[PDB]
């Protein structure tokens, strides 16, 4: 509260660490469904069903241009990619499995790096 400060985590390396994790995700062999925005004019149903589209190249642009206030907002966008994927794809489709694999990969890196 006012003039009563909680001890705060050192956040000075967060930008660099999130960039490193994003690089690891960008180069994973199962990243291919997520590298670019879904083409809303070629993919039936996507525009209407998925209210907040997100993809790795959009996350990279936002990280490079100071649009994440903190590391939690970055993780929210990464998780949005995989949440969208589950909404639109069967668990045992190629894209569906790819999403489950990539979420598992991300969450371990996140835990190992920050938690
Ligand atoms: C990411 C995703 O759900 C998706 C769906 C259909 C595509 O043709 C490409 C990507």
């Amino acid at each position: 509260s006012m003039s009563v400060k909680k001890p705060k985590r050192d956040d000075s390396k967060d930008l660099a660490l999130c960039s490193m994790i994003l690089t690891e995700m960008e180069t994973h062999e199962d990243a291919w469904p997520f590298l670019l925005p879904v083409n809303l004019k070629l993919v039936p149903g996507y525009k209407k069903v998925i209210k907040k589209p997100m993809d790795f190249s959009t996350i990279r642009e936002k990280l490079s241009s100071g649009q994440y206030p903190n590391l939690e907002t970055f993780a929210l966008d990464v998780r949005l990619v995989f949440d969208n994927c589950e909404t639109f794809n069967e668990d045992d489709s190629d894209i569906g499995r790819a999403g489950h694999n990539m979420r598992k990969y991300f969450e371990k890196k996140w835990t190992d790096t920050f938690k």
